[PDB]
């Protein structure tokens, strides 16, 4: 098909030492696709989304479609990009039980499956979810603690994919979620200690969706990464931000810069329909960063993608 990888930018509000610190606002919205930034040029994107907007309304304006996707055939991939506190882990996951508050991963459980509970009785779904988070250029299985540094590999197909990656059965929307759960606490058994660990620790959430209509036999499947990266400041990031740097304009992509990146291979140049959540702070304490994110937004959404069933 051919599409475009879509880029969303989200500004989180002002917290309490902004607020009170004075600050003020820095973006002006203009269109729904746009924000302006003081005096300077004007960003423009496929989604702008403020603060006052909802958590809803961020789901059914970036993942709806992704999750129609991959229970279309096609993989899909959505990561949220930006600089410490800026709102990913807020955007991709959010307060997991709040019917209100909730992010987008347990969204997606829920719309998975109000999907597929209302399809035939043919074609029988083999969903299968798998979590890991990533820490120093090394892997770690979040639903076994165990396991350390597991590594990636080439499928038949010759693209490549966690392995030894211990992938649990789902069948509803609450078995997703206390999957989350566990990894969650799998993770509390640990030292260095928790919000430093994250900070530079990117979590994924794996959504291996594999379905065959029994009658006709035809088959499909897809695999929905759910990525939370760390914090953007200023090291797989570098990895990343030049694979796509890399895409913006034959030249030589370093996928292998960074097993991630590696990881997300095909979600930057494989037969993949992507989105990035570029989450931003609004005080101008951070008026940098906002420039970096950003222009890291822009580049991508210029990264075309080629993507097809199977």
């Amino acid at each position: 098909a051919e599409c475009s990888i879509k880029v969303m930018c989200r500004f989180r509000p002002l917290n309490e030492a902004e607020i009170l610190r004075g600050d003020k606002f820095i973006p002006k919205f203009k269109g729904e696709e746009t924000v302006v930034i003081g005096q300077g040029k004007p960003y423009v994107f496929d989604r702008v989304l403020p603060p006052n907007t909802t958590q809803e309304q961020v789901y059914n304006a970036c993942a709806k479609q992704i999750v129609k996707d991959v229970l279309e055939g096609y993989n899909g991939t959505i990561f949220a990009y930006g600089q410490t506190s800026s709102g990913k882990t807020h955007t991709m996951e959010g307060k997991l039980h709040d019917p209100q508050l909730m992010g987008i991963i347990p969204r997606i459980a829920h719309d998975i499956f109000d999907h597929i509970y209302s399809m035939d009785e043919n074609l029988e779904f083999h969903i299968k979810v798998s979590y890991f988070e990533i820490y120093l250029d090394k892997i770690r299985d979040l639903l076994d603690v165990s396991k350390t540094n597991l590594a990636v590999h080439e499928d038949k197909n010759r693209v490549p994919y966690v392995k030894g990656c211990t992938e649990r059965f789902v069948s509803s929307p609450e078995e997703v979620m206390d999957v989350i759960d566990e990894g969650k606490a799998n993770r509390h058994v640990a030292v260095t200690n928790m919000n430093e660990h994250s900070s530079r620790s990117h979590s994924i959430f794996l959504i291996n969706i594999k379905q065959e209509n029994v009658e006709t036999e035809k088959k499909l499947s897809g695999k929905l990464y759910l990525v939370d990266l760390a914090g953007s400041e200023k090291k797989s990031l570098s990895a990343l931000g030049n694979v796509i740097s890399a895409l913006a304009e034959k030249t030589h992509v370093p996928y292998r810069d960074s097993k991630m990146t590696r990881i997300l291979q095909d979600s930057l140049g494989g037969n993949c329909r992507t989105t990035i959540v570029i989450c931003c702070s609004p005080s101008v304490f951070n008026e940098a960063e906002t420039k970096s994110t950003l222009m890291f937004g822009q580049r991508a959404k210029t990264i075309k993608n080629t993507v097809s069933v199977n």
